[PDB]
């Protein structure tokens, strides 16, 4: 896919307002390899990531690769998915359903 991988907290701001800048959404996968329905979805983000390629900005955040980001994004249960606009949080969806992460994507493609 073209799923950007975040691996720093400037890394993430810098993300944040590219998404500003372009007026484009943002969706968010935070993940960590532990979670047995994270790995199951991880395709599918892919596939999202090429299927919206130029229309949304996809985003990958290992939580225990860059806790500062997890933590400051309240994490706490995974998957969790998170659209962000001008620079902030927007939308959140959280657990493993295909057909919700593939819903969310669809309405902020078109919204």
């Amino acid at each position: 896919g073209s799923v950007i991988v975040i691996d720093s907290k400037a890394a993430w701001d810098a993300q944040l307002a590219k998404g500003k800048e372009e007026h484009k959404p943002i969706v968010v996968d935070f993940t960590a390899t532990w979670c047995g329905p994270c790995k199951m979805i991880a395709p599918l983000f892919e596939t999202l990531s090429n299927d919206y390629a130029g229309k949304v900005i996809f985003l990958k955040v290992d939580v225990d690769a860059v806790a500062a980001v997890a933590e400051a994004a309240g994490i706490t249960a995974m998957p969790t998915f998170h659209v962000y606009k001008d620079g902030v949080k927007a939308d959140d969806l959280v657990g493993a359903s295909q057909d919700k992460l593939k819903a969310l994507v669809a309405k902020h493609a078109a919204a």
